[PDB]
């Protein structure tokens, strides 16, 4: 492994068709020999591991100690068409055979199984990376169908971006893609946050930076979901089963958040059988039916849907929250390092967020899940000359004389171990900042008033009535249908507005001329003027005369026979057009353009994710010229999600091993540039002549 | 057949023949198709207002009981609010239909110390389910129409601004004239490639030439390489074709 | 698929598409990997025919 990484190293910059990775085809020629041997020994074992799991296998094995007679493991091999006859006595002879002739199957597919995984996966980017350097040479395309069977199993692993080197030309990186990593990026929630992400920064938004904080998130969000299902995988025992129940809220939180939504129908169906009589079972409430037990199963369910509540409060504390206070201390942590929002700026005074945030500056636990810990020591080195060390240090609350001391050597006590030590040790203004940051969120809001209405509802059931708005949070599709009035909701509302002032001008004018056509009274004793008041002719206008379909016309008596009659005429037919037919269909013409608009960003989005690639910025045209060549430069070359897999790969590495141009990615991430991004270029265009 | 047969028991069942009408004519089957698209829509929409309508009947049942007598003689009181099922399906269905709303149907309010709540609770009633969600029904429907069209043209106007199979533009296809429609029925036309495969079929193995059999044992292996994707003859040869 | 599944034992198999023979191609594929004898029951094919 130690020899490829350093052949590796000697091919890193070198162009199509360079001079060292011609040397080193020419290399791999002269050792043909021991070439093949190793790659047909990786061929051996790993085709080997297959045929231990393949049925045939399993109906040739007979002992059940699950072990194999080497003859019986012999004719195995011949069934299987699969090894040749000497790499069959080869195989037998590495069989790890008792006096009895009896091989564990086993151990002998898994001895070599983890210590040939890196070597293989180096010689996997050894060859991939001289094909790709040296494309036209019939030499070197043997070794690659002599490692077919390596490159399948390292594929899934290989993974390659391309960046924008210090030489300023496009250059391939390749690097392992861990199982653990590739099996939780393809898990459904990171899936639907990178849909929503897609779709966020195609609509607008500054495209590099705001990758790398869809990464950033996304690699906490991993962080989260494998502590939430290691469990899955005194107060002490008491601690740890309290772990286990808080992650078992936590992993799902959205079977809890549906179970509540049924109770909350099984509740109001319940609540459909009541009856309201005057006779005891003031007036009294009381269910009819034949059953009995309506009641009883009315008085559990309202006891386990509070619980229910209670638990998805419990679940989104601890499975969601997190995130979000992660995006506030890295915004901030910013705002501080970059901008310097509180060391130069100060907050705009109409902005609620930074002066809320400004409390927790002061705590000694700032950066609690955000991955930087020591943001404050670099806000320091960076403005303490400007502003004064010491006006920083108290800014940012920290000491600086400690400070210096932990970089010598620095001896701590374990704390005793007692339940007021946690009590007293919270630190007080930081928690009162995150409890300010979750009741700011918006879907904690929906939670607590959920419990809320939850709570009620023992005091009068019928609030569980309420619990039925879920569904509209619930499901998706009245969440997209009521999207439409909600992306109008402004317009909406001034039309409504609007349709107040035009209906109280036609109140100003029948309280000055048309008020005897307002008598809505049936026998002469008792009249009913209905416009005698603004107030009340107001009332009239807004409530019966908006909703008739004729329009005020309808209520108001009949003008015929009077000397008004022509102006009524006018008055009630302009009534009708002015309200009931122009205005009703602006509010229904907000609400259809909504329905346009959202389909069409939908597809906007769409068409652009199909028509150029979303790291280059180049179209499909240029990369079709090729046949499927969009679609490999898209899931092989410039893939979003390989660059992910990246950034773990580099915050994993350690720093000494890192090679020439992954230090150079990762300096440039901590200083915060994205030009090593390829913007505008591809391997296709770097080399467009040579590769041809 | 079967509501035929059933036509010999009660001849009425040849009334729902005449609905085959729908799946007879092309056009009534776009106008339908209309609705189809936005079926699953529509349907929710529905059921959100039955729930809307079911929380307006939570607040009826309440508070505003003595405003739903339908009942002219006072000998003879004719609650709708007293039970719950009764007034929910007296909502959803007189109330819905109504063109003013709820407030249409049941008693006035003048004159009364819940006056003012009737007032909002009516509009409010009229506003959320009479207009608004009405207007989502129905613009559901009109997005639909404009989608189908949407997609006719979609396609179409991809068939002539691209080859089939070479996926190339008529941009490049037009430097010659009329050079496109050439190159969409005498040199790439789809047409043509499946009379390929009945001549391949047909064709004895034996006397398959280099290409034909180069085809040949392509499909029969399943790889479409062959299909000239990204490139044509015109651009192979540019130069000497000139 | 579950239901397709009844129609594989069949000896009529492919009725009307035009390979007659693929269950002799699935037998030349997966015969080795997973038992020739277990392709000929699953297909409904007899060997020595
Ligand atoms: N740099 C890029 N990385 C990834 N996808 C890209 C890139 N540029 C363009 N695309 C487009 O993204 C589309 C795939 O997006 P999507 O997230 O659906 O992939 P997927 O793995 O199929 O996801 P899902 O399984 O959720 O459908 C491709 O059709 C491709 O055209
Ligand atoms: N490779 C291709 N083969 C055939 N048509 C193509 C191809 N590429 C593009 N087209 C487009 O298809 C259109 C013709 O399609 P259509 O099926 O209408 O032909 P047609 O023989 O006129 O059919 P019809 O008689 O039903 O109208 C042409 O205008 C052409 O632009
Ligand atoms: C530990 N760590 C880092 O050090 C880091 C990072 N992103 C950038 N850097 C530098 N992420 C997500 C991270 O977890
Ligand atoms: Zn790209
Ligand atoms: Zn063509």
């Amino acid at each position: 492994k130690d020899m490829v990484v350093m052949l590796l190293s000697l091919l890193e910059g070198n162009v199509v068709n360079g001079m060292i990775a011609r040397q080193m085809v020419d290399m791999l020629v002269e050792s043909s020999s021991n070439v093949e041997m190793i790659l047909k020994f990786f061929d051996m074992f790993l085709k080997l591991k297959d045929i231990v799991g393949s049925e045939a296998f399993q109906d040739y094995v007979t002992d059940p100690r699950g072990l194999i007679s080497k003859k019986d493991f012999q004719k195995a091999m011949d069934s299987q068409k699969q090894f040749t006859g000497p790499e069959i006595q080869f195989l037998l002879s590495c069989s790890e055979a008792d006096e009895n002739e009896m091989i564990n199957f086993e151990e002998f597919a898994n001895r070599f199984q983890e210590p040939a995984r890196d070597i293989g996966f180096n010689v996997a980017v050894l060859l991939t990376n001289l094909s790709e350097h040296v494309p036209h040479d019939p030499r070197l395309r043997n070794f690659l169908e002599l490692a077919e069977s390596i490159l399948e199993y390292f594929r899934p692993y290989l993974g390659r971006i391309e960046i924008m080197g210090a030489s300023r030309r496009i250059e391939r990186i390749y690097f392992e893609i861990s199982e653990t990593n590739r099996a939780q990026w393809e898990m459904p929630q990171v899936k639907e946050s990178k849909r929503q992400f897609i779709f966020d920064v195609v609509n607008e938004g500054g495209e590099a930076e705001k990758m790398e904080l869809f990464v950033s998130f996304c690699e906490d969000t991993i962080f989260e979901m494998q502590i939430a299902a290691q469990i899955s995988e005194f107060w002490g025992e008491l601690e740890v089963q309290r772990v286990k129940f808080l992650n078992y809220l936590s992993r799902n939180f959205y079977t809890l958040r549906f179970l509540a939504l049924f109770l909350a129908f099984a509740i109001n169906f319940i609540l459909l059988f009541y009856k309201v009589s005057d006779s005891p079972p003031m007036v009294y409430y009381f269910l009819e039916e034949s059953t009995g037990y309506m009641e009883p199963a009315l008085w559990c369910l309202s006891l386990l849907h509070t619980l229910v509540a209670f638990l998805c409060i419990i679940g989104y504390n601890c499975l969601k929250v997190p995130l979000v206070i992660f995006k506030r201390e890295k915004e901030l942590a910013r705002k501080l390092e970059f901008d310097g929002l509180y060391i130069t700026e100060q907050p705009g005074d109409d902005d609620v967020k930074g002066q809320w945030d400004r409390l927790v500056l002061n705590t000694p636990s700032f950066p609690s899940n955000y991955w930087d810990k020591f943001v404050k020591r670099k806000v320091l080195d960076k403005h303490g000359d400007i502003f004064g060390r010491e006006r920083i240090a108290e800014l940012l609350g920290m000491d600086l004389a400690s400070l210096e001391i932990t970089a010598h050597n620095e001896r701590k006590p374990d704390p005793p171990p007692g339940l007021l030590t946690w009590l007293m040790s919270i630190d007080v203004k930081y928690q009162i900042w995150k409890f300010g940051v979750i009741f700011t969120d918006n879907s904690f809001l929906y939670l607590g008033w959920y419990m809320v209405m939850s709570l009620l509802g023992h005091y009068n059931n019928f609030f569980f009535a309420a619990h039925l708005l879920d569904i509209a949070m619930g499901v998706k599709t009245l969440r997209t249908i009521l999207s439409s009035v909600t992306h109008n909701g402004k317009q909406l509302v001034m039309t409504v507005g609007l349709l107040a002032v035009v209906v109280y001008l036609y109140t100003v004018v029948a309280f000055n001329f048309f008020r005897k056509f307002y008598n809505k009274s049936e026998d002469e004793d008792e009249p009913d003027m209905k416009c005698d008041d603004m107030m009340t002719c107001y009332l009239f206008h807004m409530y019966v005369g908006v909703r008739a379909g004729g329009g005020i016309g309808d209520e108001i008596e009949d003008p015929a026979g009077d000397e008004y009659e022509l102006y009524r005429v006018v008055f009630d037919i302009t009534f009708f057009f002015f309200v009931i037919v122009i205005l009703l269909a602006i509010i229904q013409g907000l609400i259809i353009d909504a329905f346009g608009e959202l389909r069409d960003q939908q597809e906007q989005v769409k068409e652009d994710m199909e028509t150029k690639c979303f790291i280059c910025g180049i179209g499909s045209d240029y990369f079709d010229t090729t046949p499927h060549g969009f679609e490999t430069h898209t899931l092989e070359e410039h893939n979003l999600a390989n660059y992910m897999f990246f950034l773990m790969y580099l915050i994993n590495k350690d720093e000494t091993e890192h090679t020439g141009q992954e230090s150079y990615v990762w300096k440039m991430y901590q200083e915060r540039c994205w030009d090593f991004f390829p913007a505008g270029d591809c391997f296709r265009k770097q080399y467009e002549d040579q590769l041809s």
